[PDB]
């Protein structure tokens, strides 16, 4: 389904459960949607039934509305700084403003309202909005 992440779902099964509960430089992606880079460690030792299957689609989740989901439960999301609910850096694809998507490039002034939406943001801390491809990218301090 396009997801991917680093360290590979094959080497993060090659760490010890101790060497998992602070992963270095985790990412996870899905091509043509985007992209999550985590800040600081991470721990992913909830997920060693498969990471493959706990992870691509089912705790990460990137859908065809252009958002990205980090533990879709409630009732199982981490507090803040544990688990993957800590800082990240995102970058959304094909985000757009509206009533179809409005994707006419030549039309500056609606894509400068629409950035200054984004950059409004309170939660999510605009680093970037590229019009040509609708490519936004922000902070989280977390997924809460």
């Amino acid at each position: 389904f396009g997801y991917w992440c680093s360290p590979s779902p094959e080497q993060l099964e090659r760490l010890s459960l101790k060497q998992l509960a602070a992963v270095s430089n985790f990412v996870i992606g899905r091509r043509g949607y985007g992209c999550i880079t985590f800040q600081h460690d991470v721990d992913l030792t909830a997920f060693t039934k498969s990471f493959r299957e706990e992870l691509f689609g089912k705790i990460v989740i990137f859908r065809s509305s252009k958002t990205v989901e980090v533990y879709p439960d409630e009732a199982t999301k981490p507090m803040i700084g544990h688990g993957l609910n800590v800082p990240a850096i995102i970058t959304l694809e094909n985000v757009y403003p509206v009533k179809k998507p409005m994707k006419d490039t030549t039309k500056f002034a609606e894509f400068q309202v629409f950035d200054r939406k984004l950059r409004s943001m309170r939660e999510m801390n605009y680093i970037s909005y590229n019009p040509f491809g609708g490519t936004w990218t922000f902070k989280v301090n977390h997924f809460e």
